[PDB]
């Protein structure tokens, strides 16, 4: 039993972090096959970030200006490309410890591990959520830009997040894998609005599912509601509101439990109204909103890969 | 910036798991060199463990009993031997990826990093802290024994947990890799007393830095204290007392945020006394001692690994 805000294995995806080098910027870059993924704001000095034309940047740029180091061995940068905001490095070797990788873009409120690298080294690992808002409240120092963001399929990687900057409010901003800002932030070095961060209302019920398969039950209450009783009062709250699909996708924690979904709304409109009166649940003070559903059933099964 | 609850990369580690079977029992083992280490308790039945004579058990069994799963790979059992409560199944190949590797006991208050394997496959990843009875308050499931927690310094992996199980409060309890327990825990099922958990006080204070480093100065005051003083109110609420080793260790962090050790205790016991008041500090609600000094600084800096 117990329950912990748990990352995945990043063995797979340790072996595929190279240092890019272009001038005098160093970040990270994901090095997949024989092509090297990294931020386009490599390219760019301090000076650059404040009103960056990658265009005419890129173009004072030639293939032996860039620097792949991939811990003690070089690639050859043969071809270089710009989609959307990634850098597209063809190199000359293909990494042999590629392995069965897939790009994905997710969507808010669905949960990945980020391996926070600096100079092309592994530093950490961590599991977070993308805010509604399509923020991240991550840890990232200076140079962890290219550090990546990626799910596990049994055996396929799933690589869904690149970060590429930290916003004046401490939150941080990235890009799916194809180079698309996730949210309608740019990257330049300017004042940049996030919109109202909401709470992942589904999240928050396979969280008190888990709770109760862990024992924590002080929650549950004899009282009952509906969709639109409990939205209209999640609402006056910031929770996103609660649609069918979610509650479609409770229904297996539904079953193991035997609380009905609309059941445990109940339970949370209670605790969103009254608190949580100094008391924890799964040693918690406050409402947790990082684990979907499939997060709470593979780890209360057991899943592995391989 | 920002602040995670950071595992260490488990890279070097996935590649040292593998399926130890004996009989009808099947849990993890950690294979370095061409040593498998394992909880000596997969040779018992679910009989057994309510009262095993191992010595007598272990007799039963010939080196040709215990089948070992490197994947896809067989290890053959030459030989075998207990020290304390592991086996170590000495097998005929050595692991090509054995890291470079050192077994460590840590003490009460030191935090490490856990990888849940189930029938010696990865499950996932994260960090906890050695607690002053010696449990830990982690994620695992049926199967999980032989489970390992790490450290990582620069390139040395050092072990220093082996899972061995929960005890019927949910707490979990392991050895080092020597095979001694942690605690006054033994491998048997039977009602088992942990002491009394008490809150480590320098981690605290180590979670009070990073939160001041990373804007959370609400907490901060212009009170002052002893060291006499602060202990005989951090014993009535159940934690840790402060010694001198516990102020120099958080030293470097003094210097960092220009606020005294002992300034930053006049500031806890007010919240000890006082509560939150419903803030938070670092987004949490509770106070947090999972966090050593040492993890802080790593994290707040950009420290690596190869
Ligand atoms: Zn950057
Ligand atoms: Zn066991």
């Amino acid at each position: 039993s117990g329950f912990r805000k748990m990352a995945f294995p990043s063995g797979k995806v340790e072996g595929c972090m190279v240092q890019v080098t272009c001038g005098t910027t160093t970040l990270n870059g994901l090095w997949l096959d024989d092509v090297v993924y990294c931020p386009r704001h490599v390219i760019c000095t301090s000076e650059d970030m404040l009103n960056p034309n990658y265009e005419d940047l890129l173009i004072r740029k030639s293939n032996h200006n860039f620097l792949v180091q991939a811990g003690n061995v070089q690639l050859r940068v043969i071809g270089h490309s710009m989609q959307n905001c990634v850098l597209k490095l063809k190199v000359d070797t293909a990494n042999p410890k590629t392995p069965k990788y897939k790009f994905v873009r997710i969507q808010p409120g669905q949960t990945f591990s980020v391996l926070a690298c600096y100079n092309g080294s592994p530093s950490g690992v961590y599991q977070c959520a993308m805010r509604p808002n399509f923020t991240i409240k991550g840890s990232f120092l200076n140079g962890s830009c290219g550090s990546v963001g990626f799910n596990i399929d049994y055996d396929c990687v799933s690589f869904c997040y690149m970060h590429h900057m930290e916003l004046p409010t401490g939150v941080h901003a990235g890009t799916d894998l194809e180079g698309n800002f996730y949210g309608p932030f740019v990257d330049r070095q300017t004042a940049q609005a996030a919109g109202t961060d909401t709470t992942i209302t589904v999240n928050v019920l396979a969280w008190l599912y888990a709770a109760v398969i862990n024992g924590d039950r002080w929650f549950l209450n004899r009282f009952t509601t509906t969709l639109n009783d409990f939205n209209l009062v999640a609402m006056k709250y910031n929770y996103e509101p609660l649609t069918q699909d979610h509650v479609d996708i409770l229904g297996p924690l539904s079953a193991q439990t035997g609380i009905a979904v609309l059941d445990m709304c109940a339970s949370l409109k209670e605790l969103l109204q009254n608190g949580m009166n100094g008391r924890t649940i799964l040693g918690s003070a406050l409402l947790e909103d990082e684990f979907t559903p499939f997060d709470v059933v593979r780890q209360c099964s057991g899943v592995t890969f391989q």
